[PDB]
């Protein structure tokens, strides 16, 4: 395939929705705003590990320049993070706002490593209607029993034929999200950043960590470490943590220390942020540590599945054999900025492969169709205008999406079936 | 259809928006008039907020004999909307700026007008000068230049988005306290705008001891704010020199560069060596003390060591991230469409006249909802498609946002 | 006049060269290169002084955002720098290269203050084929003796009529000019700038400052200051000073210091840079101070007219009325980076106004057409392409400019003669 | 062979450029061939200079197991042209990147190619990865994606400018010296590129005493060099502490992060209290020390204290600005047009074959000019207008700078 950008190719909405490789249109709905169309590609040659198996989490509907992430299944039974898939152009560096019109990806392996003379490999895929940590079984086999819809899952497509991910809409009449763009700033630190993050429709978890949890342990050198909770969260962008815990004690000479851990999908620790240090407890008094954590977007290198609180307690001068004890009563509220905008976390497409030869490649190639608002430096030079009026396009989209089971339009295609559906729709 | 009559001619009256937000409301229309005296250089800037749901129409700035501006006042509406209403929604707005002096001869008085419609907020502009306004947009019909003040400029509010919820105005809720200066309101909160400022990344600071302490500015960053704001986060300090005392102060800086609000965030933090020291940030700033618009934020750090020897070294190391939250910031209209009207060197003793009409979809507070009847919008089919068609053909029909006023009179007679 | 910005309107080069407010065209020549067409306005309400007189020094042909400079005239016959006349869009912020296509300015004072019944003022205006500090007589009457051509000057134009300035070409087949564009760079100092300068066709002034020059004076406490030379130079953008002076003496214990001044058009010192610091001398041996100066563009707030070198000599062990003496032999060079580009300094138009009523205005309004090359952030999002082919345009331009004394085409027009010429050509 | 045939098909044979530059010369055609060995990950980056007037074709980089790159070699033409010629112009150039590995079965081997043509230099690219190449331009005839290595890509050189003079090849001049490894050349001088870096604008430094001193990096900036450069300017150091001494070093960093060239700029430079202290910069970097192209530059000041004591204070403050002249840097083709061809994950045991042909107009050195005849160019009127007619209508005819090899083969067949 000889890919070219289609951003000067004017197209109706109904073609650009189902065939996103044609070019961008604008979304016909009640949001009237001056904007700019841009069609953006993404080309990858993913590497096959030593077992032949993997997992390609796709994020269809994401209103920005993240497509997904690739993982390699290790030999012991775990996953290991390879890289996050992106789009071609870094969209925060030139545009403030964004809104996804359509998207289509293509996963295929057909090109025979150097000492190999036969082709091997199969593909299972679904489209799960929740976030990545919400999914209960992420195997190759158990991936299929994730949804009850027939059209949202496909089974044992050969890896040479390939699969095709199609982005069906999560909503309309949506607002433009704010891309995480730098704002002008000067500081004494040369590696100082400041961004304007995506903030409309946030996601808030609340975690009751302890409701009078009694602690009891003996003295040890260096302290005693427990883990107060290990709840699951969902994060591709920035996030903040708030709340408190309230401590009571009857033993003198205790100091406290807490830390927050953010664990990725593959199980490794992504971020360690210290919370308390040299926090001396006083008996007969509700004393407390507050939680004021703000984690920026660039700290996140891979997606995040869980969050964890470890607390290190140690007596100052007991030194031999004595008790240590405290109680905890508090609640904390984790806020994910822009977590409930439909598409940022909600539809998750998983494409897993098996049996593919070691050292072979799995080629992922796609094209995204956005609509944007420029930043102050690019708006001096580029023209924005309202969308071209087309009546009866929204009704025809509602018609197609309502009568979808009999027309056989699916969000996860075999490539040979998507191709002659496309040629019939031509 | 009465909606494009109320949209292209907002002095005619209000009409309800034909979209799918079906809520009981009442239509009200409110005027804003001002006779603006002119400065000693004759020049200045009028920033407009045309899509803004609320009483705030604009802001006035006068340009000094230097290059810097000076805040004059805030252009508001006739009556206060949060004193009698809870929710609000903008239908349309028109705003005329003219010099009401009328020369008695043939050659006119001094002063011309530039007028651009910038598609981002106020602090995102690069050049705010009179010449430098006409770079800020590349659209042919969002800017007009070199228009005489005797003719005038008229500013129109074209939509930024439809299907928008009603926004809560900054209305007083019933509250009692011991301080007679207590103000408790219910601010606009839907669609926040959040900044994240990684201020320090293992930054080191070293200085000689001085009496009183050494003050540095850790960062400065451009943010936009007209209403309630909040700062939260944490800086983390490590040191090895004993006996340091830390104190931080936040700042909010205006469009004229003058400091609006100073809040001492941390005071008398004593550092401990070999541990991990905390300076957590907890600020809420109410709307009632935002006197002018806010353009940037600053953070100053003042460190000092008890003991007092002139050869002493003080040193610490910093890392952290802080987050600034603008409540109701990413609502379309509250900050993003900004119209600037700059007049240069008008004659001394001249009067510049601002006069307009705004049209609303309001919802009354409970003491006045005993007397006002609210009801659903009057249904007309095809108003939305005809609005979409007229705005799709905006370039060929010559519908602008700023213009000369006589061109708008010729447009208005041709449209009626 | 209600100015609008026409860059979306194509035009031939003959209509854009003679009537540059119509729109931008592409220069037909053998410089074949992908570019974008950009046309820019510039509007000013200049303030008249207390005497009513002044001067407007334009720069027709400058390949950048600098149009000119305004100087008011003081009550004691001196001048005083008001401001720089610039283009609306800062072109180095978003473009890297630049050629000028056309330009057309208009000076006019039709409006008058609130109580005044009558309108005063007359204009002289000349086009001078040399640089700014080469002009010998800058008086109101002495402008007319700056050129011998019928069409490069006009006098006694009433200020309510106005004067129009048109830039006829100085050359063709010129390369583009590297604008003073910002660079990606990080440093410790937060107010760090680093630019890529205009450097094609530089200008060199060499100055033999001394040739066995003998100094002798009595001892004053602190030393005496003497001015070794001063010379007329020409600089708007960055320049460099390089060279060396070699000192030789026979009096024990002397301390030398040197400082370089740069003077504006009005006489005030723009830039001071020290060259020698405490620089002790040695008897019986030639010892030397070198010159290594780099002046960036943003240090220069007004056009530079002369350069000066003051040398401060001193004696460490003070004694009442003893002799001090030295000798000098050295030559230093000044390199105005990109000074010899035809248009950047070589033609200058001066528009002097007299007897305008005080407190009134003088209004400068123009249109400048360019051909530019975007920066790496804007070339992601803007289409650039080759110029439009029209044969015989270059020959017709050469014919028009060969017979300009017969056809009556001039650089300095009076207004409404340009209007009836414009309506006849249209 | 005419010019318009030699421009679009450079394998045909060389012609001379029809323009107003009449000079006795001789025209020439050179062929360069490189069989390339693919690294362990399988990916890399070939960076072509499609308009370079001399005999430097490109540079191979290899992507490692981490994110880093490694320099392989500078790809060159067949003969070293500065050994035998003085001056040059480039007429045309065409290069071809594919694998000559000819699969036996039905399916092919691993490997794809991206390719873009970027209109600025190499250190001006924001993202240089495989995926991030195809964002670097907006023209659809300057980028292509997922091209198989079995098909391959083809790079064509279209003009950046015409009516440009010759450039001096870096030929050696006759010289004698005591040192046997003495190099003296005459290199490219016309149309320089000058950078101005205000390195410190009243910066202030403060630190404790340490043995060996404290090293701090003053600035870092992205420059461009394939041939010789120089550095000039000063720094004025003000201090207040006795016994200080300074020493600086300028590093030139390659495209892969590796330090290419280090030069001691000043050393054992003592500071005097209360006066200015000048540290002038005078560096000349010849062409032969540059092995891989330079994309960055640093300055690192090592402060120290004479007669030092533990825990003792040392501090200074500096101002100054610097100049960096790249000789022959603003000449069109030396640095400004750059074509990048990135290949990813080619199969194990496969070779990538860079092979092409370049056409020149050359003037010999005086040892070879006594045996070749040099003459004026051939006269063909209308070749320049026909060239302009082809290039002005480039999108309707579909003439690209990067081609698939099969589509350029089809173009070549129906252009014969």
């Amino acid at each position: 395939t000889n890919l070219q950008d289609q951003t000067q190719q004017i197209v109706p909405f109904i073609r650009s929705l189902l065939m996103p490789t044609t070019g961008p249109a604008s979304i016909p709905d009640d949001t009237l705003e001056k904007h700019t169309l841009r069609s953006e590609t993404s080309t990858y040659n993913l590497t096959v590990g030593d077992t032949g198996s993997g997992l390609i989490v796709f994020f269809p509907g994401f209103p920005g320049s993240i497509v997904g992430a690739h993982y390699t299944l290790q030999g012991n039974g775990n996953y290991k993070f390879d890289q996050m898939l992106l789009t071609a152009q870094n969209l925060p560096a030139s545009y403030n706002y964004c809104r996804l019109v359509s998207r289509s990806l293509t996963v295929r392996s057909s090109t025979l490593p150097g000492g190999v003379y036969a082709l091997n490999g199969t593909i299972n895929a679904v489209t799960f209607q929740g976030s990545l940590s919400e999914l209960t079984d992420v195997s190759y086999n158990g991936l299929m029993s994730a949804t009850a819809n027939i059209n949202d899952k496909i089974g044992n497509v050969l890896v040479g034929e390939g699969v095709t991910v199609l982005s069906l809409p999560t909503s309309y009449d949506l607002g433009y999200v704010r891309l995480g763009d730098p704002i002008p700033a000067i500081g004494l630190d040369p590696k100082m950043v400041a961004t304007c993050d995506s903030s409309d429709r946030p996601r808030v978890y609340t975690i009751t960590a302890a409701d009078d949890y009694q602690f009891s342990s003996q003295y040890q050198p260096g302290g005693v470490t427990i883990t107060l909770f290990s709840a699951n969260i969902d994060a591709i962008t920035s996030l903040s943590v708030g709340g408190e815990l309230v401590f009571r004690t009857s033993v003198h000479g205790l100091v406290l220390g807490a830390t927050i851990y953010l664990i990725g999908f593959d199980g490794t620790t992504v971020i360690t942020r210290a919370v308390a240090a040299n926090n001396g407890l006083t008996t007969g008094t509700d004393n407390l540590m507050p939680f004021n954590l703000v984690i920026p977007t660039n700290e996140i290198t891979q997606p995040i599945t869980s969050i964890k609180l470890e607390i290190v307690t140690s007596k100052s001068g007991g030194q031999a054999g004595d008790q240590m004890s405290w109680s905890a009563r508090g609640s904390l509220a984790v806020t994910i900025h822009g977590g409930n905008y439909p598409g940022a976390l909600r539809p998750v497409t998983l494409v897993a492969y098996e049996r593919v030869a070691t050292g072979s490649v799995v080629t992922v190639a796609g094209v995204s169709n956005f609509e944007l608002i420029p930043n102050p430096e690019l708006a001096k030079n580029l023209v924005t205008e309202y969308g071209r009026f087309d009546p009866g396009a929204m009704n025809y989209t509602k018609l197609i999406l309502s009568e979808r089971d009999r027309l056989g339009i699916k969000t996860v295609w075999p490539t040979r079936e998507y191709t002659d559906f496309r040629e019939y729709f031509m």
